[PDB]
């Protein structure tokens, strides 16, 4: 039933990666169209019969944050276009306008009195004001996780649905800095019919257009059937501004964008102005417009065209709107009734334009092409490739990971029950789900907002974090409590959050230390939360005041644990070294969690007053000339000192590592008898270059490869446990750790790039792999995609997305990197891999921000490093544009994504405890995931509904019989359940009532959304 994802290689007209194979990408000037060339039409193709119908739609680019926040540009400019686009749009009952970001809208429509909010939906209600995707953003498509890019369009299209009673079917993407699948996947499972892109490479509008293949069916590049398919236009110029919109030539172009008179003081750099039309100019004027329509209708296959017209915050003053409007009027009522044109042209929306292309194809008048492929990596001219942003403001990408899961956390615990209103449970979430889909913007995580915008996106992240925390503990807290003794108050602290990774250490110490004596209070309870749909183990870890500490489950069963120092580094500007602390009032202990599938599991840590029977600790060496004492506190193992050599450690059965004395990997070994597989990390740096175009927020633009950053005698600290080993090293810029606790190993890097400017760090591997031209990298955490490197291409071409992993391999053996947060990536070289940490950059680079990049601030990234044997693996043919994950590498990046969540009982003591939730709950097959489970109605609804979205990944098959899972039905998670629909992945349309009130599970790479209606 299921398609095959592997085997069969689709067939299609267009794939991205065989046609950038082929492709030439030479830079030459085209004419007045600088990248393409002079476009030449039979004026006879038009005629009686067979007219060009052009619409004309009318929009406004409005960002929600850039080099204003959101509320300095709400209040400069998106309420009064808002405002007026009402008023005129009521006043000329045939003007359109198109309006996609939901956030402005959302704030708008608030503040609107009754008698407004009336007008407005009878306007949408008419066709007149039509909205485009409907997301609560446009969001980036390189470094956004899928799961965030659902949750935005969720929220902008629940908004529509409950205020304006519209869902939008075709989305409008204009300004995304190159483009990605994962968009139409969404899409096209979310009731969409149509889609519409702009920033794709200059040399690819080209090859298209000489095609005529910019309109084409986006299928997903493993699918073979084309059931994932959704009709793409990709606009053919250089921007979406008017003179870039309605034709070839933008010196044409400018003089019908009529804001550009001089009173609004914009002009034509072009050197035309526009000139108003009149009786006496309008036939000239006409001639003109026609021309460029006609060329312009040469790229496409139908008889319709599509002219956008509007530019940044646009359509704002009242004088704005009569003067394009009335202008495109006397244009439209001499063109329409001047035969010879052959053209009928009018104001319309993109729904109207879709609508009559489709009709254009079912009368026969056209086929569309097949496309597979992404858009990565955008350039708009020359050399200047969008791959800086991948990496920008990095701290806030790592952000955006975390508030993801907590966001899923915090509703997944908090949708088992119906919460009193005065819980205001469904508040604080709504504004984590709202600062977090804010920052989808293509300005938000890209990291190419101004410094006060981006701290704006992070507090409003802080907020939304606090609200995640209070929700999950209030939830934790009902969870495990006895029904009869269950005593909330809904403004207390029950349980705060404890976070190993982030803000992580060195960036705060924000970590809660356990505080246990004899005199005080002898125990603790500690709670885990597993997000995920199966049993799963982890090593969890907490600061505690005592090194004798002991831990219980609920049952009172010993759990091994193991005691380690908490050291942190520190920049010695005494003795110009960077170099380890260690804490004499604080200790942390680590002991492995067992959680249910989608559950909650209690555990004690008791106090004693000598080594307790089932806890180990830790041995340390610190490696440095030179060394001075380290005294512990009360620590029971002394550290020992020793000049800088190579070292190797083994945990439990794991993998055999081997360091440099530099306390880098050197090497692994995956098994006792096994070769010592060399797998080197290096960190290099990138600069700026000193004549031509400098990198800034958007743009990489290295003065050549990168250069060894210049180590040192650095200090290697070493700590060996039964459950958890480390090397640990302060390089300059990155404190750099290697972890280990059985399997893959987990990289830490405490990224701090200082005073560096001009400066890229980037984290490179060295291995033997031979990998040739050929990487792995994935797209927006949901499939993997292979890349050929191109020495046609400069280096910073090369760069992708590294939204979640990459990987190498050849036909023995395979390394991947997965990434605790989106970074830019690449393979320089057969054999490497490579992602950058941080840069900084002391110039603008010319796309109208205005600053470089100078607000770095200290990071914590989080990596696994899978070194796997995959000879028996059955992979996809060489012709196959996709690669899978191992179950192995797999769960390593569920291991950063979506962690266990730890909770300390605030208050001495929890009376009701009970030990565990969800005993019973399904443990699903390991590729299934539940994304999202989410209750969507409040307490006072009869019928209670429960939204669930269902993702199966692929796995690659490497004879691991594996076996013997549970079905998961999501549908009888609650009980009472009444009814079970399949649902767009919004919620937000019933696709199929479910026979037994059942969800069956999806195929692998599917992703299906589904309701359980329950009596209450
Ligand atoms: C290259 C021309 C400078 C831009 C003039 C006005 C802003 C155009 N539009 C803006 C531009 C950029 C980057 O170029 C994006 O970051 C914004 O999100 C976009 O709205
Ligand atoms: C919502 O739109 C539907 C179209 O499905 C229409 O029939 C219905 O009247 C609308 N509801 C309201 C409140 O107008
Ligand atoms: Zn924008």
């Amino acid at each position: 039933q299921c398609q095959d994802v592997v085997q069969d290689v689709p067939n299609v007209d267009v794939q991205m990666l065989e046609l950038y194979d082929r492709m030439s990408f030479k830079d030459i000037d085209g004419g007045v169209w600088k990248q393409g060339w002079n476009i030449k039409y039979d004026p006879l193709k038009y005629n009686a019969h067979h007219k060009l119908k052009v619409f004309v739609v009318p929009h406004s680019h409005n960002d929600p944050g850039w080099i204003q926040t959101f509320e300095e540009y709400y209040q400069h400019d998106t309420k009064h276009i808002l405002s007026n686009a009402l008023r005129h749009l009521h006043d000329n009952p045939e003007m359109k306008f198109i309006w996609a970001e939901i956030s402005y809208f959302a704030r708008f429509y608030h503040d609107l009195g009754e008698n407004k909010k009336l007008q407005m939906k009878s306007i949408v209600k008419n066709g007149q004001l039509e909205f485009v995707t409907g997301g609560w953003v446009m969001p980036d498509e390189a470094n956004s996780h899928w799961r965030n890019v659902l949750l935005q369009l969720t929220e902008g299209q629940t908004w529509l649905k409950q205020f304006m009673n519209v869902t939008p079917t075709a989305s409008w993407a204009i300004d995304p800095f190159g483009h990605s699948p994962t968009m139409p996947y969404i899409l096209q499972k979310s009731g969409f019919k149509n889609m519409l892109i702009q920033r794709t490479h200059y040399s690819v509008k080209k090859e298209l257009a000489q095609q005529r293949q910019l309109e084409f069916l986006w299928r997903q590049i493993w699918d073979n059937k084309g059931d994932t398919a959704l009709f793409t236009h990709m606009m053919p110029f250089y921007s979406y501004d008017i003179p870039h919109t309605c034709g070839p030539d933008p010196k044409v172009c400018c003089q019908f964008d009529f804001k550009r008179m001089g009173s609004f003081g914009l002009s034509c750099p072009w050197k035309v102005p526009p000139r108003t039309i009149s009786d006496q100019n309008v036939a000239a004027r006409s001639d003109l417009l026609v021309d460029q329509w006609k060329k312009k209708a040469e790229l496409y296959r139908t008889n319709v065209l599509l002219i956008p017209l509007g530019d940044d915050f646009r359509f704002k003053q009242n004088t704005e709107w009569d003067v394009q409007r009335v202008n495109y009027e006397r244009l439209f009522e001499h063109i329409n009734s001047q035969a010879h044109f052959n053209v009928q042209a009018q104001f319309g929306t993109l729904q109207e334009y879709f609508d009559a292309v489709h009709q254009a194809e079912r009368a026969g008048q056209a086929e569309f092409p097949t496309l597979s492929g992404d858009f990565f990596t955008y350039a708009d001219r020359s050399d200047n490739y969008w791959s800086g942003y991948y990496t920008s403001r990095p701290y806030h990408k790592r952000m955006d990971r975390v508030l993801m899961h907590y966001v899923r956390a915090a509703e997944m615990l908090s949708a088992w029950h119906s919460w009193d209103g005065m819980a205001r449970i469904e508040e604080r979430l709504e504004q984590a789900r709202r600062e977090l889909s804010l920052f989808q913007h293509h300005d938000g995580i890209t990291g190419t907002a101004k410094t006060h915008v981006v701290v704006d996106y992070e507090q409003r992240m802080q907020e939304a974090l606090k609200a995640c925390q209070m929700v999950m503990q209030q939830s934790v807290y009902r969870l495990l409590t006895k029904p009869s003794i269950y005593s909330p108050d809904f403004s207390f602290s029950y349980f705060t959050l404890d976070d190993s990774r982030w803000p992580g250490s060195g960036v705060e110490d924000s970590r809660t230390t356990i505080i246990l004596g004899e005199d005080i209070l002898p125990s603790k309870h500690v709670v885990m939360h597993n997000t995920l749909p199966h049993w799963r183990e982890q090593l969890v870890d907490f600061y505690v005041s005592s090194p004798f500490v002991s831990v219980t489950d609920l049952a009172n069963n010993p759990v091994e644990a193991q005691v380690s120092p908490v050291w942190s580094w520190h920049h010695d500007t005494l003795t110009k070294t960077i170099h380890p602390q260690g804490s004499t009032t604080k200790y942390r202990i680590i002991f492995k969690a067992r959680v249910p599938p989608m559950g909650l599991a209690t555990y004690v840590l008791t106090i004693s007053d000598s080594k307790p029977e089932h806890t180990s600790y830790a041995s340390n060496l610190l490696l440095r000339k030179n060394p001075t004492s380290l005294p512990l506190g009360q620590y029971p193992e002394d550290v020992k000192f020793g000049d800088p050599r190579e070292i190797s450690l083994r945990v439990g059965n794991g993998p055999t590592l081997a360091f440099s004395e530099q306390g880098l990997l050197k090497s692994i070994q995956l098994t006792q008898d096994s070769p010592h597989v060399p797998v080197h990390f290096k960190f290099l740096k990138y600069g700026v270059r000193s004549h031509g175009d400098r990198s800034g927020a958007y743009l990489f633009l290295p003065n050549g490869p990168a250069s060894p950053v210049e180590l040192g005698q650095p200090v290697v600290l070493v700590t060996k446990g039964k459950l958890e080993s480390s090397v640990s090293v302060g390089l300059p810029s990155v404190v750099h750790q290697t972890i280990m606790r059985g399997g893959a190993p987990e990289i830490r890097n405490l990224v701090d790039i200082g005073s560096l400017d001009n400066t890229e760090i980037v984290m490179r591997l060295e291995t033997h792999i031979d990998s040739g031209d050929i990487f792995y990298t994935d797209l927006n955490g949901l499939q993997f995609i292979k890349r050929r490197r191109l020495d046609k291409l400069p280096l910073q071409a090369n760069y992708y997305p590294i939204p979640s992993g990459m990987f190498i391999e050849d036909a023995n053996t395979r390394l991947t990197l997965l990434t605790g947060q989106p970074l830019g990536g690449s393979s320089l070289a057969s054999g490497e891999l490579e992602i950058m940490q941080d840069r900084r950059l002391a110039s603008d680079d010319e796309r109208g921000l205005g600053q470089g990049v100078l607000d770095n601030k200290p990071v914590l990234h989080i990596y696994r490093l899978v070194l796997e044997k995959v000879n028996n693996c059955v992979r996809p043919s060489k012709l196959h544009p996709a690669g899978y994950l191992t179950s192995a590498a797999h769960k390593a990046s569920q291991s950063l994504l979506d962690p266990l969540d730890k909770f300390i009982f605030a208050e001495n003591e929890w009376i009701g405890a009970q030990g565990q939730f969800g005993g019973d709950h399904p443990s699903a097959r390991e590729d299934l995931d539940v994304s999202v489970m989410r209750r969507l109605t409040k307490s006072s609804a009869k019928t209670q509904r429960v939204g669930y979205v269902l993702h199966r990944t692929n796995l690659m098959q490497c004879g691991t019989p594996e076996e013997h899972t549970q079905k998961l039905d999501v549908c009888h998670l609650l009980p009472n359940v009444a009814r079970c629909e399949r649902t767009t992945l919004t919620f937000l349309q019933n696709l199929e009532h479910l026979d037994g009130m059942v969800a069956p599970e999806v195929c692998p790479m599917e992703t299906a959304a589904y309701v359980s209606s329950h009596s209450s």
